[PDB]
């Protein structure tokens, strides 16, 4: 693209297909948080200057939707309330393309501690894949960014982000006779956060609030694009 962000984007996806698709699993680094089904939730702890920084990963495997349809449904906005539930307040500040915004939103007091804002640039990509016989990989990468519309607030304390949903499809084409159907796809998803709350808080509790509200994301977001894309073309 032209926006001022391509750079920006460029290297943020970058670091991500590298360093954020790396396996956590055997990482002594990381500790394996939360289990339950295909999913699972790690984390690294992480603190500077007494401010939790804890990067978080997470894993699943969705049956029956593409990494195609995972990242539309997490980028587009025109859905964001029918899944996200831990804003109070959104709008878009700028679009910079058409895979690419610029986002304001206020989060509900989740901490014990002052609301939180943020203000990020939310990008949609495709990676293609260097041969047929690997997934096409899609990105949507939310990271913070400054803008003149959206100066510091008031009452709110400025969280800063930079977070990826990574996907991709594994098909499993049926035997004989039949077409591909939902029942053929996989959806491997790896999400990764990272969060600077802006602030101090206590650890404990903030540790105990991502424990409880990442998993719970994933499982209502993952479940809320099984239901929309249910019975429909797949959209690879
Ligand atoms: C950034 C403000 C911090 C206040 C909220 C504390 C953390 C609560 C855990 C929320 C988990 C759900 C994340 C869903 C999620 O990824 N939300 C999107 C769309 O709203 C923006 C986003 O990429 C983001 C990630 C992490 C935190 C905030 C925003």
């Amino acid at each position: 693209g032209t926006h001022r962000f391509v750079q920006k984007v460029e290297e943020m996806v970058q670091n991500h297909m590298t360093y954020s698709l790396q396996d956590v699993g055997g990482d002594a680094n990381w500790q394996l948080v939360v289990e339950e089904g295909e999913m699972k939730v790690y984390r690294r702890e992480v603190e500077e200057n007494g401010i939790v920084l804890d990067p978080l990963k997470a894993t699943h495997a969705v049956k029956g939707v593409t990494g195609h349809e995972v990242c539309n449904y997490f980028w587009n906005v025109d859905v964001r309330n029918d899944w996200e539930t831990t804003i109070e307040n959104f709008h878009v500040v700028e679009t910079l393309a058409d895979n690419a915004i610029i986002i304001y939103q206020t989060h509900k007091r989740v901490w014990p501690a002052s609301q939180r804002d943020v203000l990020y640039l939310s990008v949609i990509r495709k990676i293609p894949a260097l041969t047929e016989n690997d997934p096409e990989t899609w990105i949507v990468c939310n990271f913070s960014v400054d803008h003149d519309s959206a100066p510091l607030n008031n009452r709110c304390v400025r969280a800063k982000i930079n977070v990826a949903m990574i996907c991709q499809t594994l098909v499993s084409p049926p035997e004989g006779n039949q077409e591909i159907s939902r029942d053929n796809i996989l959806c491997k998803i790896t999400y990764v956060a990272n969060v600077n709350p802006g602030g101090w808080a206590p650890a404990s509790v903030l540790r105990a609030v991502a424990k409880r509200e990442y998993p719970k994301f994933l499982k209502r977001f993952t479940s809320y694009v099984q239901e929309k894309t249910a019975g429909k073309p797949i959209l690879f």
